[PDB]
């Protein structure tokens, strides 16, 4: 998978068309009052332009008709043509539908008879009907919704101190144990359904105020632009991510409770993204400007063989392996993103993005982006994919005269600091190849896999192991997305250790060891929704047409694996409270004093990291170990012997767990230490405002556990859902229980043990 400079016809021509013809204009598409409405469509190629007025999004829709149709002339600046064509349609126009029928010519065939007509919505739309195949002239006013003018950006400081939690729409509230109304699972709308609770018994809360007590910082969002692959009139049953571009600066319709009235959709985006921001999260937006779903596009359809890149063959280079790259050293379509950014920013109040296979994307066009998104806000969030899907064939300058450089992790240090890159080198050290599902990483007990995590603890921004970050701030720190296998189904299929979707105590401790890792790591922290409470689809690696009850996240796990829900809960609590953690540049590298050199082969890693920082922690000492036995481990630096432990096997958090004096801590099987200075601990007074809840398992008859403890901690006040043991044999059953299985939290911990007996199934 290369990328490869080759001048041809095609780019020859297409930089021609810059040099005359780049519109910086700022009006492209419709310019809406009540008054009048003006349109515009750049098309250097095109002999001419009909515009076609509609009542309805599609043909089958009540009273669907066409109005009128109209000419479009030449836009001319001293009798000279800037390759855009416009007209002005006096009066009022709102509400109507609207598509341009373009006859036009290809980019190499310019002045020529060689001619066809292609019906097409707006390049520039706004807003759409129905499979977004028509478009809507829309008041953007009337998609307001109630304080939407009161609803600022939710931004962090420092990118660094983000908790991403990658979340798809559907995935969201699809699961009837949401607790979501019928209406609303699966929808836009399920983020403003405030009380929601598991099984909507009141017990134990779902969704928007799951999140609220999880304590993300951030949510990313699958695409919710307009996709192809989801068949809007259809079955409520139909799931994809929706990699499939249509309408880039369009929301999806399926989401929405209306498709066929094109302002539905825009007004329940705004709530969703209104409803995160009331809750204080981040919202960053999943783009792929990188490829569209087919060539039979907006793009082609206005001005044939521009927007895309061209092989000298007059083939579409396929480094997307989706059939299409789009041509971002292009004038118009680099503005074209550029601008699409902003309006997401400035409309829908985006608070940052994830771009889709940034790898295809040229160097010079994210750097302007950057700078763009910077004149908004430079706390704006940017990352994506610093590699390509396949071979890229594209011109050897830019539209500005300059190489091109694909943004792939190669060419890092090429790219701005403040737009990371995810790192697979971390991903894959921690639980093994994403490409294979049954490799072992880190934690699964691989002493190879160790360096992959060492380098990956400073964010791959010290020393280069596969690439090298400029700083924390251009690294994403993650196990698993979307992609590939989920961090547990891994964890299954490596060990064999039960089936997918199996609790397993030794998994669950893989999965703890994970989750220690990622939050003592630097970097942006990085986590597949449910990722904390072991979310499985069954094995599926690639599940991105699979079926939707798969795909969704099962609630019932925040009380299945609610233990697991409150290590992670408690980690974040660490991560946020230490600043060398959530560092955006490299001022903490030579504070970090590895045991083991950083690319040894080891069951035990372990670091200590010296703070600066008045008021925290003044040196933290961090452990894993894989091994399938308790380790004792020995610090090299011995500048700190007394130690206040903030994790362990058992919980995480901002709690005393027990001191050790020496430089030496004994670490349990499969579990990370996190320790740090008494004195620091006792100063700072950083310390904990959650409750704790102890689950037992106990044989009632000898009065010996039959499995492990296991520890619920969350808000005071807040409630928890405890349950059986569900790895105790099935010759065991519950005859008795100890303490409040159901309650709230109290500051003061509570414990509740249950009382088994013999059993025959
Ligand atoms: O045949 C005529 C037709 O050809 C082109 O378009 C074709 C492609 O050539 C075909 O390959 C096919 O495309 C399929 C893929 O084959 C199929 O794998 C799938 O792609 C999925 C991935 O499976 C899925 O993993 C996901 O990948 C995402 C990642 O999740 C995300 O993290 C990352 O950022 O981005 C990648 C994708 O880059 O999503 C993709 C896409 O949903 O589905 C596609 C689409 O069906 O079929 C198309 C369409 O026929 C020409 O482009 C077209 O003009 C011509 O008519
Ligand atoms: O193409 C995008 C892709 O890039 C990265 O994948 C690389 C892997 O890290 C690397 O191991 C290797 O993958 C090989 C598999 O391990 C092996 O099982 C078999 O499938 O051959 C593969 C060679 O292609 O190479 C790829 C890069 O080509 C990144 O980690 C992925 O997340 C990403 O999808
Ligand atoms: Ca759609």
């Amino acid at each position: 998978s290369s990328d490869y400079a080759r001048d041809n016809s095609y780019t020859k021509a297409a930089e021609d068309i810059d040099a005359q013809y780049a519109y910086s204009g700022n009006d492209l598409g419709v310019t809406y009052t009540k008054d009048a409405t003006t349109f515009k469509v750049w098309s250097p190629t095109a002999t001419g332009v009909k515009l076609n007025i509609f009542t309805k999004g599609s043909d089958d829709e009540q009273g669907a008709s066409k109005v009128a149709s109209y000419t479009l002339e030449k836009m001319l600046v001293d009798g000279e043509w800037n390759g855009v064509w416009t007209i002005t349609l006096v009066g009022e126009w709102k509400d109507y539908y609207y598509t341009y029928s373009v006859t036009t010519t290809d980019t190499t065939h310019i002045g020529s008879d060689a001619t066809k007509t292609y019906e097409t919505q707006d390049v520039y739309s706004t807003a759409t009907g129905v499979n977004g195949k028509r478009s809507m002239i829309v008041d953007l006013d009337e998609t307001d919704p109630e304080g939407w003018s009161n609803d600022s950006h939710v931004l962090l400081d420092k990118s660094t101190k983000s908790s991403v939690w990658e979340l798809h729409i559907k995935d969201f509230s699809y699961d009837k144990a949401s607790g979501v109304s019928d209406a609303n699972r699966g929808k836009y709308l399920a983020f403003t359904e405030n009380g929601t609770t598991l099984n909507g018994e009141g017990k134990v809360s779902t969704c928007i105020d799951y999140l609220k007590e999880l304590g993300v910082t951030t949510v990313q969002l699958n695409p919710f632009y307009d996709f192809q692959s989801v068949n809007e009139a259809g079955d409520d049953s139909q799931f994809n991510w929706g990699y499939d571009p249509v309408n880039y600066n369009v929301p999806e319709g399926s989401y929405s409770s209306n498709p066929y009235d094109g302002k539905v959709r825009i007004k329940e985006c705004k709530e969703m993204i209104k409803a995160l921001h009331d809750a204080g999260i981040s919202v960053v937006m999943d783009v792929v400007y990188n490829h569209t779903y087919s060539t039979d596009s907006c793009f082609q359809y206005t001005v044939p063989n521009y927007y895309y890149r061209m092989k000298t063959t007059g083939a579409f280079s396929d480094g997307s392996g989706c059939g299409n790259e789009g041509a971002t050293e292009r004038a118009m379509y680099r503005q074209y993103v550029i601008d699409s950014l902003k309006y997401w920013v400035n409309e829908y109040h985006v608070d940052g993005f994830r771009f889709a296979l940034m790898g295809l994307m040229d160097v010079e066009t994210m750097n302007m982006a950057r700078e763009a998104l910077d004149q908004i806000d430079p706390r704006i969030t940017m990352w994506g994919e610093g590699w390509a899907g396949g071979d890229s064939y594209h011109p050897t300058n830019t539209c500005s005269g300059t190489k091109f450089y694909p943004a792939t992790q190669a060419n890092a240090s090429r790219l701005s600091d403040r737009i990371a890159i995810f790192n697979d080198g971390i991903r894959d050290g921690i639980k093994g190849s994403a490409m294979d599902i049954s490799d072992v990483g880190f934690i699964q007990g691989s002493k190879s896999s160790a360096k992959g995590v060492s380098y990956g603890v400073r964010a791959n921004s010290s020393g280069t192991y596969k690439w090298k970050a400029q700083a924390p701030s251009q690294c994403v720190t993650y196990d698993a997305c979307h992609d590939n296998a989920t961090l547990y189904d891994q964890i299954i299929a490596s060990t064999g250790l039960a089936d997918y979707g199996e609790r397993n105590s030794e998994a669950v401790k893989m999965n703890r060891l994970a989750s220690a890792i990622i939050y003592t790591s630097q970097g942006i922290s990085f986590t597949l929704a449910g990722e904390e409470m072991a979310r499985s689809k069954d094995g599926d690696t690639n599940s991105y047409k699979s079926a939707a009850n798969l795909n969704m996240i099962k609630w019932q796990n925040v009380v299945d694996y609610a233990d697991v829900v409150s290590y992670y809960k408690g980690m974040m609590q660490i991560k946020s409270a230490f600043s060398p953690l959530t560092a955006m540049d490299n001022s903490y590298a030579d504070k970090y004093t590895f045991t083991k050199k950083v690319s040894a082969s080891t069951n035990q890693i372990s670091f200590t990291i010296q703070n600066d920082v008045e008021g925290e922690w003044n040196k933290m000492a961090v452990i894993y170990n894989n091994a399938t036995t308790a380790a004792d481990v020995t610090l090299s630096d011995t500048s700190v012997t007394d130690w206040v432990v903030i994790a362990n096997g058992e919980t995480a958090g901002l709690d005393s767990l027990g001191e050790v004096t020496g430089s030496t801590f004994t670490v349990p099987a499969r579990s990370a230490i996190v320790a740090v200075d008494k004195a620091g601990y006792e100063s700072a007074g950083i310390h904990s405002s959650k409750g704790k809840v102890k689950v037992n398992y106990v044989y009632e008859a000898t009065g010996e556990k039959l499995e492990d403890s296991v520890i619920l901690q969350g808000s005071v006040g807040s409630g928890y859902v405890t349950v059986p043991s569900a790895v105790i044999p099935d010759t065991y059953i519950v005859s008795r229980i100890g303490g409040n299985a159901e309650g709230k939290y109290t500051s003061d911990m509570q414990e509740v043990t249950y009382y088994y007996t013999d059993y025959i199934p």
